[PDB]
């Protein structure tokens, strides 16, 4: 045994597993709004020797030995983070050790807040994240409901746009500590300036988890939230197209004078990650991203992060002109919110039908009441990031409805979802339909080129 | 832009410093007891198109489309993750998606407990880890403290051991509702029989950290906690030689006494913790690199390997004692080595940066009676990383050779140092100090270049 021994040699049945996964990111339509294709670049520093290196601490203060070459890593991911957001070093800093999105968030909750304290994030059916604070009301979901105290804010439902008038109402009566300006699931901008007004007249801190929109921040594409919150957080992936992970980025210097307050997040937030709540750093991850974010500063993330609007908002227009109306009209960044309630389908069984055909998209709760949401979410960044322009996805919406018609034409003989799902597969007639809408789509979809290695 | 182009072209700056940490890699003696050196066939999963999937979920509940090769992979994971350490699917259920140890720990205890229920796990200097419960006299260090309530217990120190009998005796007390029975410096096996009365009499589970010893109990060449824990977590980056990752397992079935078999309750509470509550997409890249290093723990190659990883950490224990040092608990029965550096007169402070300079790895730790924390008086030495570059017991014997003619540099240096500043200073000032060090670092890389390395071949 040597540990050098190629994966199609040594473990078949996994390296099969890995080409069907391949073939099926390869053959599909990616539309999952938090999905995208990472380059090879980062996928090779992934899995690189970085996995065998136990470097626990931060540039300087560690507590291992043989970490000089992790420390320069950490330092250039941390550098490389500053600039693909074109902040100063003396009132930025960032942290690159968070496994992910959610827990670079519990992260700053633990360094800035008490246990039990409050936060107020954008509730889930309405595009918040779980690690926003969400609670149902018969269960506490995310960790951060349990070991915080969270009462969400809402959507105007008439107006499908975040309610910034009841959310300062609520916001002097529930006094929260903190105040998370991201979603999930939402299509317009979010007005940090009017997020940085409630927080400043209740005296809370504005984190803006911008997990989704972070490609367009970097590319200087959208409005930046680094102008109006204190903590900014984000995954690594998603629009940034890099590896699995997380950042907690946090303003260090001056603050304010009664007659110079310094700003005390850095000590708090490091602490928080490391030794509070992870271990070691995924130092093969770190690398990764900062792969991904030197790809961020190039002229060609501009420009890709431009052909994400102009195809998310070609893709809501030829929705809006196939009768599909989307929640709050139209979009402003990489996602479109579907409504396919003026439609007679849910959904539940549209991801099915869409699913069932090589075309990923994910329900999404719009602002009614169980197993049968009202539309879905799709996303433009994936596809994307292979070439795809207005046309393209003009052909996906025209693909997708070809689905629904299906979906609509299924609901004829069967009665809730699994009558839904079992015809789908049983009868003869519906599977063909299926089938050969199949084959078109992953025809359409191989001959675009795919980013990361060839058979893995 | 393509996005198919080689990191060396793509990122030169950052190809630079994967070869930099590849040559360090080759070229050291790594004795850092979790670490080890992770197959090139997992690294090729670690690195692969599985970082684009996002699964929320589990196998079957997943609020996704396009699962279906993931549900295989991680159903693949699970299955062999059973395998590996011989459980029953009907009395054994693992959760695969925890990122690290540290997340995989916080799930347990989010899943089974409230906040601010209480646990009891080894202290920190006395070989416990942050993740069971750490707190100082002065601050709430982990998570694990803050969230839950800990109090820990300790060694004896005049024989090293985890002192049971204190540990029943504080438990009757404290009434925790978990005891964590696992180590992150610790030479011997753990009594988890006796973990198992003390928690049975407060009504505690007992959750098994196993992450250092993962690969020695999958090897069945050391006891097996799952004979008598109820929640099983360990690491998958150790002894176990994957990529890095976390694990839960958790026992099924019946766990009656008038009339009414009693059921186990963990795997949903368990699930749930995980995803939803506080981790979000897992990381199907880490849980294939995972399946294929625990398909790798199987098989009779890796028994070889830890058995191997044994006879190697007793060769450097007897080496050490041969030499004058004195080793926490008088030796080891598992993969590492607490060597007590006190009775030589030098702390392992000093010698950590000594060794270090010279390419030999290693971390302080803290001797079972001291205080200093500034300059613990022990050194950890681990066996598994070198043990998978093919070393035997006679290069671990030459090893510490390398290690002593650190130490007695060291000794001299502290001799002309006052200070610890002083001393890190002079060993890179000083023209003698500087010279006597290069040239054992040369003989130290030299010796280790020789060696196999597990991996790709120049990342
Ligand atoms: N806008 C937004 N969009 C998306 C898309 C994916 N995600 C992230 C993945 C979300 C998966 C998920 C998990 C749990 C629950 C939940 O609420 N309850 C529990 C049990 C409740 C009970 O006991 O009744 C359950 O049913 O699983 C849930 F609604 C959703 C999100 C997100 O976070 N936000
Ligand atoms: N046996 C054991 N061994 C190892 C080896 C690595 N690990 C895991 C990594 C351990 C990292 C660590 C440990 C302690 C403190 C701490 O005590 N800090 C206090 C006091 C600081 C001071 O001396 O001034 C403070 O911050 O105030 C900390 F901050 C960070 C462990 C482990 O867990 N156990
Ligand atoms: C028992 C135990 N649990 C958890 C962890 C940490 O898991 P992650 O680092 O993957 O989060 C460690 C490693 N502790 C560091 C060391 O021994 O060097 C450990 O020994
Ligand atoms: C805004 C936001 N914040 C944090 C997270 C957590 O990231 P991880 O799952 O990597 O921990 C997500 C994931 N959102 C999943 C989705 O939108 O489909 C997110 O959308």
């Amino acid at each position: 045994w040597t540990g050098q021994e190629s994966l199609s040699d040594s473990d078949p049945e996994m390296w099969e597993l890995l080409q069907r996964e391949k073939d099926r990111q390869c053959r599909g339509l990616e539309l999952i709004a938090s999905e995208n294709f990472c380059s090879r670049a980062a996928l090779e520093a992934l899995g690189s020797c970085l996995n065998n290196k136990y470097s626990e601490g931060y540039p300087g203060k560690r507590y291992y030995g043989g970490a000089e070459v992790v420390d320069e890593i950490e330092l250039l991911c941390q550098r490389r983070a500053l600039e693909a957001f074109d902040l100063d070093p003396a009132q930025w800093g960032v942290n690159v050790q968070p496994y992910s999105g959610s827990p670079a968030n519990l992260a700053v909750y633990t360094a800035l807040l008490q246990p039990h304290d409050r936060i107020m994030g954008l509730d889930l059916p309405d595009g918040g994240h779980l690690t926003h604070g969400y609670m149902s009301d018969v269960k506490r979901i995310s960790a951060t409901s349990i070991f915080f105290e969270s009462m969400p804010y809402k959507l105007n439902p008439k107006t499908g746009l975040i309610d910034y008038n009841q959310l300062a109402l609520t916001a002097r009566l529930f006094r929260p500590r903190l105040i998370i300006a991201g979603t999930s699931a939402y299509a317009r901008l979010i007005d940090y300036a009017r997020m940085r007004e409630v927080c400043d007249e209740v005296k809370a801190h504005l984190l803006a988890d911008m997990a989704h929109i972070s490609g367009l921040v970097a590319a200087k594409v959208i409005p930046s939230p680094f102008k109006h919150a204190d903590i900014v957080t984000t995954t690594t992936h998603k629009t940034l197209r890099g590896a699995r992970s997380g950042l907690i980025f946090y303003r260090k210097g001056v603050k304010a004078d009664p007659k110079e307050i310094p700003y005390t997040f850095e000590d708090r937030i490091n602490f928080a990650v490391f030794p509070s709540l992870q271990g070691g750093p995924h130092n093969h991850a770190i690398a990764a991203v900062a792969v991904a974010l030197k790809q961020a500063c190039t002229p060609m993330f501009r420009e890709y992060s431009l052909q994400v609007l102009k195809n998310a908002r070609a893709m809501a227009d030829a929705l809006l002109e196939r009768g599909y109306s989307l929640v709050s009209g139209g979009t402003d960044n990489h996602l479109v919110l579907v409504d396919l309630r003026p439609k007679g389908l849910d959904g539940a069984r549209a991801e099915r039908v869409l699913e069932l055909v090589s075309i990923t998209a994910n329900k999404n709760t719009c602002p009614d009441r169980a197993i049968t949401p009202g539309g879905l979410r799709l996303g433009a960044p994936a596809l994307t990031s292979r070439q795809f322009r207005e046309d393209d996805f003009r052909r996906v919406v025209d693909f997708i409805d070809e689905g629904v018609n299906i979906g609509l034409e299924v609901k004829s003989k069967t009665a809730k979802l699994q009558d839904f799902k079992s015809f789908l597969l049983k009868d003869s007639e519906t599977s063909q339909r299926l089938a050969n809408l199949r084959q078109r789509v992953e025809q359409f979809a191989r001959a675009f080129p795919m980013p990361g290695f060839d058979e893995h």
